[PDB]
């Protein structure tokens, strides 16, 4: 019944924002889709800037439009959009404006826990443990958004979910 | 110079559109992008429905609409794109109405070296050599755009650029 609705399945890298999104993408019933996001500025290459700071001012902005823009699409047709990204409250009003329901979860885990799962990831994505760790204090302050965190460190990749994410869907944690 | 642009870097599976759009978007001087279009039929899981055929009717529908809404959002923010996937001239009409100058380059390859570059790829791209070599024969008849066709079968890697693609871009293959 969640079809038309997106997902933003924000939280630090680390807390797996990812492997939560995917298990859940691949849920059966209605079709879904697990949207990495991130892969739209993975998708340049030579003028790059590492989203970290300070230049990802308009390239974020962006990112960010488009993202906004392809999560409608799919949600238009029926759907069940997950992205699997980085979606701070700043850019929330990006999504709001697709006049569709959309349920909003920031995952939080222990800075060891994030640390530990970046830490052999190598890829492309978040290696160093410095920059995870300093990532991770950042998002320690979602201002009037924290009752849309939802802490899995005493948990693991499936209890992440029954009485995580797959509840807070039911739970009503954000329709719109 | 070819900022703002778009480039359909077509073909069909095993000419390598990837590694040549990939190599090509690494190239220094204005920054590019490798979009590698197909990740967006990859992002849908459960309900997938193979691009092959047929229910790919609304699916690919919508998965035209949505890249080439996406390959504008980085070209009007001065940038190169270049799609890596197949885009037949039914969709072209769906990229031109991106009132921005895009190149068309189709790639061909012998059979034998399409099925041979895809043979061993797994993951979740073409492998049983029968599809490849069945969507093979079909990109055959480019109808009245065969003059877009860059035959690389007698070149390797890095011989199908400079009096390939490299030389296309320049060759005023197709502006706009």
């Amino acid at each position: 019944d969640l079809g038309g609705n997106i997902l933003l399945l924000s939280g630090h890298p680390g807390s797996g924002k990812s492997t939560i999104a995917e298990a859940l993408a691949n849920l059966p019933g209605v079709p879904k889709v697990h949207f990495h996001s991130d892969d739209l500025w993975g998708y340049i290459k030579h003028g790059r800037i590492d989203p970290w700071l300070p230049q990802s001012h308009q390239q974020n902005r962006m990112i960010m439009q488009i993202a906004a823009d392809v999560a409608g699409r799919y949600a238009k047709e029926g759907y069940f959009v997950i992205l699997d990204g980085v979606v701070r409250p700043d850019w929330l009003p990006a999504f709001t404006a697709l006049a569709r329901p959309l349920h909003y979860i920031v995952l939080r885990t222990t800075a060891a826990e994030a640390i530990e799962r970046c830490l052999d990831r190598g890829g492309d994505s978040l290696s160093d443990p410095l920059v995870v760790a300093d990532l991770h204090s950042q998002f320690a302050d979602l201002g009037a958004f924290e009752h849309h965190v939802l802490p899995v460190s005493g948990k693991d990749t499936d209890q992440a979910l029954q009485s995580a994410i797959n509840a807070l869907q039911s739970g009503r944690f954000r329709i719109d």
